[PDB]
């Protein structure tokens, strides 16, 4: 009863649908990434209890969205599950109902700047064999509901799909003060930022192979968001702790890093790159942001 | 690679499985009959290799064809997979890969006649419990390819979908002459006509019972057709000689009737009423259709 919200389920089933029937090659053309499909549907005087009675869908680029999913190592028939066996969650974000993907709504100037990256983007994710911690972008869809329109976008969750988190933060590393709200502070997990990770001395217990490996990717990410004039983007940091609510999948909850032996508590991590689509400046916000990252980790 | 074909079996699909979601009552309400849903499809450097590019696919009163497939002891699942697991093969009407169903091309005044008839089509339905001689509406849709525009009927097929027939008649019963085609007699199975009946003394031999029935069904289901100003229909016979190529489902191949035990041959008879959509006059046109298979039978 979130017309909206069942336009976009009806979506993705209908869209996994048609893509189930096309051969699939190993690689993408040019013309994929100028690419979309649209479906309009007019009911009259039928199926009212479910459908809104006129709306429209719009995918855009699905060959390659198609591509990215398998490189992300998810497979269709399950995104459309995920996304269609029971509405998404609101909170401004949805969350599919098995707290794997993530669905944001964006403006036209975000589907525009996403097109605009695209390709980059694809190519980045062949070169790094898809081991990165940038946004996975899974599919971007447009919606029209009687009147209203809006467009959204599907990336993987950072967070664990199986394990809660007791603590977020959402660090940028900028040089202006950065600090939670107190409306916030009420919400069950409220969203902290750098100064209440340098204030109350937050750490984060990852051995020094771990982190090497994770400050080399992040190095990679984000010299190529900044090379494609991107800024703005956070790390959004989640501690998993095993002695409240801790074993996890690594090919379901790939951000996740577990503790090393001597941390005073059990706890796993789960940190990754979230909102890259804003286009002082972007060369130095990237150096300033890995500045930031490496003292804290 | 019939793209029309494509849509068609493509849009069959779709209908099915967006009933297959909604809630079925026992009866259907007066909007059910003005009803209509409409799915305009655009793909853009996408799916080249199956659909058209720009398509159109309409469903007139999805609810009440819904109701009419389960009366006539359809199953909407079964009724997809026979349109949809293999194309219809043409020869001007097209039959379903598994032989069940006729889909026929009709004007646009044909389907504003089908409106115009429906309602009291389906209240007839109802009375005769379905038991009925005439042609089982199925379905009715819209198909537009980039600039073309068809419309169609789908019906159950008056013939048996396993045992064959090796002689087919059209009777009217008119007074003006009727007899088949030389250019048609050199085809598999010929058309033949009221003389080529009434000439080469083909004999139908049904018990006096099986034939009581089928001449009151005849009778009953005729007289609706001349009170709906409806006439140029035609019964549809169809002879299978179990001695060439027959025991029959009755349950799918509903319009046989098995010669009684003194048979020349072992016969099985398919016989219907086919054409009804045309709108010297209906009134007589019935009672001499109806003179004329009396005599035969
Ligand atoms: C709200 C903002 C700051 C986060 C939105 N965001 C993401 N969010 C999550 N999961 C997530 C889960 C939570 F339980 C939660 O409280 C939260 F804050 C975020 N995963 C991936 C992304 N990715 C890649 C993103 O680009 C953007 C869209
Ligand atoms: C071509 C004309 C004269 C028949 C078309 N027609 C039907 N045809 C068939 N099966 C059929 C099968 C054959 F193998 C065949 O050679 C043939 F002639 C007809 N069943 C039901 C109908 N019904 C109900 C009809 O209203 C109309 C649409």
């Amino acid at each position: 009863s979130d017309p909206l919200l069942s336009v976009l389920m009806w979506g993705v089933n209908h869209s996994i649908n048609e893509l189930s029937h096309v051969q699939i090659p190993v690689m993408l053309m040019p013309d994929d990434f100028k690419a979309y499909s649209k479906i309009k549907v007019d009911n009259h005087l039928f199926n009212k209890e479910n459908m809104p009675s006129h709306f429209k869908f719009k995918e855009y680029c699905p060959m390659v969205f198609r591509n990215l999913r398998e490189r992300f190592g998810i497979d269709d028939q399950d995104f459309q599950n995920s996304l269609t066996r029971s509405a998404p969650l609101p909170n401004r974000f949805h969350t599919s109902y098995d707290k794997r993907y993530i669905i944001k709504t964006i403006t036209s100037e975000d589907v525009a700047e996403m097109h605009n990256i695209l390709k980059k983007y694809h190519q980045y994710i062949v070169e790094c064999h898809g081991i990165t911690l940038l946004p996975q972008f899974l599919g971007m869809y447009r919606l029209n509901v009687d009147g209203v329109e809006i467009y959204v976008i599907v990336t993987r969750n950072v967070f664990s799909h199986r394990l809660s988190v007791y603590r977020k933060y959402d660090l940028k590393g900028s040089t202006v003060a950065r600090e939670a709200s107190d409306k916030e502070k009420a919400k069950e997990l409220p969203t902290l930022k750098d100064n209440d990770f340098i204030n109350e001395g937050q750490k984060i217990y990852i051995d020094d192979n771990n982190k090497k490996v994770f400050l080399e990717k992040l190095k990679k990410d984000v010299e190529f968001l900044a090379q494609l004039k991107l800024m703005d983007y956070s790390l959004l940091v989640g501690i998993h702790d095993v002695e409240r609510a801790g074993e996890f999948d690594p090919n379901i909850d790939v951000y996740g890093i577990k503790c090393h032996e001597n941390s005073p508590r059990k706890e796993v991590y789960f940190m990754a790159i979230i909102d890259i689509l804003t286009h002082v400046n972007p060369e130095q916000y990237s150096k300033r942001f890995l500045d930031f990252i490496g003292h804290i980790l």
